[PDB]
């Protein structure tokens, strides 16, 4: 959107924004993947609810990436065009699955949580004030980041609980 | 319903009947509550499970509420005003979460529905072949409540069970 | 969310938010059940409209409870546990019904969203540019409170009205 | 239903149980007609929201009849053929409209109510224990129509109390 | 609809119209019963779907009712007050159930249709471009009962070509 | 729709028809805002209920709208083009609110409507047996206008009899 | 549900009770098959209707299974747990279909609904007013056997008036 | 409908109307598949949006022809019953796809719309007044043919505009 | 499909694949006339379940047809332009009404069912382990001829089985 | 179907195949009460999800028993009509819930999917190329069986990882 | 709200912002009707997407009025009253259709959305952190123009590039 | 499935099938997100069309991808668990998006359509038989993918007629 853009360009460097909205992307296509693959291979404790949950977790990262590389294309920009620079665009590390167990799976997607909270953070700071419609698609991001975050956690917290309680 | 009432106080005593109505509305806030805090608090075995059946039982005693309130009104009575007096009212205590792991709050729910399940026999018993329509909600909220037991009573054995079965 | 949090305790005092939220909860299920009790009883003009106001806001408020204990839980608070609690913790004072005309109902509970209204305005303004989730929670309840003023105040007026017109 | 019918008829009087049911199934058909035409033609104080309880009404006391009718059916009987029966077998008399405003047309369906009400504590007293069928069948209706006559009896409350508040 | 009226009153006889409408409304209400009660007593040749048509067009000329009562309304008119004015107004007589045989049902029904059919041509005839709105009405009406005389027909031609068939 | 036109000309003046109708849509474009604002601004007596109404009718002209706009088309007309034409082409006058009561706004409405009906039946009249299309279009439209005037003046009759009913 | 039993052993002999409803539950699989099988398999007058009652009746019998299931689990008992005992458990004896003519299994099917029809009020004379819950699924159950019955009868009593009309 | 032919045949020609309506009705069949076939064919300017509406319009005729073929029956008629008498009966001639470019296509497609139009217009002049129910059919196909042209003449009003502006 | 056409090219005679799916498709929308104005004229014994039968089964051969032309395109193939063709192309002839009782109907039909039954084993068997997409198709359409076969049979076996049970 | 039976007769032995698909049927009632029953008396490890697989699994079974009778009618078959004769028919033995556990129940229900699995390679072996829509049928079973028996494996596999894990 | 407002008043200038969102509103129905009969007469390239996008977009500029009218209200302010003073209040000026092609309402069409955009920014700003919910809804209505915005843009570079790509 | 693998094991090589299935599982991905990006940038002829197929097909690849997935699952292979791997396992190469004009981006997904054609009919060659479940999957994705080569080379049949059509 030119005439948009012309107008944010007073306010923000659309430039940088772009550059942190395509690692943004970036990593949501890898969280996308290592949740969806993780769903395949989970087992264990509890595993039917966190296989659960890695799949709708799996399909919120989908919905992000699309909310993302839509703005990317409002803001005059182009979204990573080969999945082979997701890799070098990344900060979230992409961490594959190497034990299958429920504990191991949640402690790997627990920490790309938190770099996808960190992320949206620094995008809300950025815009905050001047460009207020990516602002808010990454307040919307962050929320349903923090919201994965408490999911895994609350198995862990359960699982390390049932574990006392078996002694 | 006042041509309704003048009937009915031919057959039985209506100003007790409310007030039987009334502790019994003061005790379904409090299990409603007692639920609701419950699916919030709720750690360990089986959680997600057990969180899921609070917040359905939750919503079962919220809507119980609603029928006899209802009731109330067509019996020409006043539902209770004011929370401050469920306590008073109630003959089924408000059971605090204490400990959060799931075993102790399934246990507490158990109780409530212990006395949930003796006063709608007595509503009914109270009411039988006298005010058949109020007999018959009690009728309904008894059938839920005994529902609600053997739902949390399956998971206290499955839950000793599993316990069992690892050792 | 522990992860969460520890990054939010940077920003602000989250231990201060948590019992800004409490109170917050305390008083929704207040505002709920004052709300739920005077659809039942509300008599007189109007009655129909103003007894489903009722019962449309008594659901509405039930959800904006719904909303700040869920975010309790991620702020890692503990939400309040026992009924008997609330009385403390609000601000707002649960307004038990006296009389049953719709007037005094709509008085009683535009009282309470005015004082909702300043809560979530608190929240908000505690929140905004620091804990993001936490205040685009409280601007959400807060459109809502002032909604709710609005729908109340409107049936104020319009009896207000009614009564005037019908002396001539 | 012969089989059903045969082991009934052990525990108590069908045919007079058939006559009841008659006797209601025509009440009933008159009932629907006066909330219909009461719709229709009501005017004055909450004159919308009265209306459509009317139009509610007119549909819940229709399916009254088919519940009626049908047991009937399953009873070995024969519900009335010939409208210009209603009358006769009717305990409740229609109450025709003459003045439209909503305080007359609510009286009388509360009478009409009031009289569903006796018809169905009968039927409910009859076959208690006995036809478990066409007692639930009984307290089903009967529980709608204390709902219809607390619904009746609250416009009249709130009018009554408009009125008052309006003077001073 | 007062100003509707006085415009409508300078085309036609507006309170002829109410008459024949208020004519054609108990008459449906007695086509409306004269089904109801025909299916539930409806015996022997294609049962399930003579009943099944008999419960339809109930619904039909209920509907029916309602849109006539409606327009009757609009035209400052008062809808028959009382049942057992119907009996007055009907120029189509209340056709009771006798022998419960399918044939003998149908061919009753089949003659009230006919009926019908000859009030709403009149109707429409009458209210032919000069009251639009009530004209339509009339022809809608018309339209369905020529479908209802169609169905019963239908049956009564099957019924009768089964007999020849199996001799 | 050339080849439907050409035939329809031999019939009847299409040119004087798409005149007739961008009077009509001019008409119901202000019709549509004239209820829109009513609703936005009406008080007093049944004002839920007359808000709902002018909120439901503000709908029904937005569809008349399109119904002629999508005719003028395939007449190959071209649509009023600016909303400062409308006025010039109307012969119903906007009529603004001044008064926010609901009998004033009411009664303003009900101006319209009549107004509405007149240009249906003008229409309608000016295609039957020629435009088939148009006509059945313009009786649709019609009806509807007729349905919209009976049920403001309800409220107005209501309103009418509460009053006199509230001096006893 | 342990705490609603204790309850209900002070009103009635709840051991009996679950030996009824075992006996209950091994009629409703049989009268289930019968129904599924009798549509599988008939053939003749009205088939169709006779039919696809056979397959609505059917699935009203597995309700009714679940129900009973359902409710012996909550009364502390076991549902049969193997198909070889439903026949030494019913008093309905299953009835197979030897003759695919649709009078044939239409007075079969009759037999078993009169059957169910003893069962249930049997079971809510046992029941009544002491337990609340088990008596009203009783009368549930017994309302729909009731209705059954009449469905069935209407088409015997349709085909067999056929048969008079076309001599 | 036997009674409503009976009083149709005092007003017009029914015989007339029903060999009308059969022409018609051949003519729904082959403008059906005319736009079916079209829509497998097509090719060029605008494709998927001329291809989608040769797909809608086709199931519209489909539905025309129900219309009338069902009115046939009312009136004692008996629609066509050899599609190979379609070609005799018709005076829309089909034209089949030659050239499969949309421009081809459209103007075969929207002559036969023509040709449709002159139909209904014939059989809602020749009813008007006199079969109500018939010319309400006839009006209401005669609208959405107006449609189709207009749909037809919108996309060569396109494709005319855009080769122009291309030069 | 051109790269897929290629392909197939290796493994069988797609051109004579093609004239096989044209005959097919002429083939269906035959059949699906035959039963759509069967369904219009059909009387008799079991009329309202017979009618409704070729009303679907109309429906049915419909989308056979669809499923049959698209599939032609993706061959590379033109579907046959113009209904006369059909006749010519058409191994099973188009069996028209004469005789309008529910018995001749239900043969006609049948026989062209088995003609379909033919057509699609062919197809299916020309396709078999080759062309796997076509070979789907025709064995998707085939179950679907084979239960109409089925659905038409049974109706001729319980009319036959009335008519004995009668005398 | 007839004239489809006397088609396949020419292929394969079709007598053998309706023994075997009854054999398949017997199975399926089988399979479908034992989880059924399964589903009424778990406990323990993962209830609440093993419970839960077993009510859909019976569900499953259901519908594959509905698939294989209506096809053995269109064989011109009898589907076994006594449920006495399942035990006999069947391969795959019944195999009755002794310890409610869900390992054990686990257990048990795999051996039975292996058995289905076997059933319906045999099956499909059989029809292969030569009744395709009986060969559709099995394989469209056969997919479900092997979805059930990974479900049921994986609960298995989970709890065994879960006992290791918590020491 | 009388309540909020006065709460507000102390925050900022509540006066200008009601003429801010009066001039919004103005703009509002100026640019809905542009669209909608912009959507009217629409030819040329691209002209089915056009016509359809600026249908979408009229819907969406009237829930914008509405959502700024409401706020209005609350804020104690009086919406405009009289379409005659839209042209006054609107800093965007209604651009009426002259050309027809689709190049020519684009670029129309973009220009109001550019003004539209400067318009919700600056009530952004304006409010931004001290009138919470009217800066959102400033926000969410700025979002939905940024989108419009692009919408159009990518018609206008798709009618060029083909344009190009053509010669 | 072990069970099930074990029976597999004995026709066909398991491990080889895994290999193949982790191949096409890549290739999803890697067509799945090739159409999602290229769907972001397209420009130019019937770009809302091509886009709207691109979007479409995206969501069909990643379909795809769940279906191989679960199959290898099945198989007791473990799915590929870093996309690092994708570019290693595809035969099918990435074809990143240079020129994002419509007939660029239609040429290089109609390559990588053929590509994955290829490939399930490799599979189904394979299973064919032998893994009857897995040869399902094949064809179905085999005739899903033609679809696409179909919906794909429409486009480029139309915009070269355009262009010819244009001059
Ligand atoms: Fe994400
Ligand atoms: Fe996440
Ligand atoms: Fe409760
Ligand atoms: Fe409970
Ligand atoms: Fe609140
Ligand atoms: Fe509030
Ligand atoms: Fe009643
Ligand atoms: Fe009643
Ligand atoms: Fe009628
Ligand atoms: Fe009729
Ligand atoms: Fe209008
Ligand atoms: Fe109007
Ligand atoms: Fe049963
Ligand atoms: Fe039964
Ligand atoms: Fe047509
Ligand atoms: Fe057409
Ligand atoms: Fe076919
Ligand atoms: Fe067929
Ligand atoms: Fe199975
Ligand atoms: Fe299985
Ligand atoms: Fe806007
Ligand atoms: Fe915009
Ligand atoms: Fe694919
Ligand atoms: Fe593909
Ligand atoms: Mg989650
Ligand atoms: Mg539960
Ligand atoms: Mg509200
Ligand atoms: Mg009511
Ligand atoms: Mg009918
Ligand atoms: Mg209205
Ligand atoms: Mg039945
Ligand atoms: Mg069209
Ligand atoms: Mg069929
Ligand atoms: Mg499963
Ligand atoms: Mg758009
Ligand atoms: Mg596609």
């Amino acid at each position: 959107a030119k005439e948009s853009v012309k107008i944010l360009q007073g306010k923000l460097d659309v430039k940088s924004l772009i550059d942190q909205l395509n690692a943004a992307l970036s990593e949501e296509w890898l969280a996308y993947y290592q949740y969806w693959v993780g769903a395949l291979v989970v087992e264990g404790a509890m595993r039917a609810d966190v296989q659960g949950e890695f799949e709708e977790h799996a399909e919120e990262e989908r919905h992000h990436a699309q909310l993302i590389a839509d703005r990317i294309i409002e803001l005059e920009g182009v979204p990573v065009l080969d999945p082979k620079k997701w890799f070098e665009l990344a900060r979230c590390k992409y961490d594959s699955p190497t034990a299958f167990d429920s504990v191991s799976l949640l402690n790997q997607n627990v920490s790309s949580e938190r770099c996808a909270i960190l992320r949206y953070q620094e995008i809300a700071n950025f815009t905050n004030g001047k460009d207020y419609t990516t602002c808010d698609i990454a307040k919307h991001i962050l929320a349903e980041e923090e919201e994965h975050e408490q999911d895994l956690q609350d198995y862990l917290t359960d699982i390390a609980r049932m574990k006392e309680s078996f002694l």
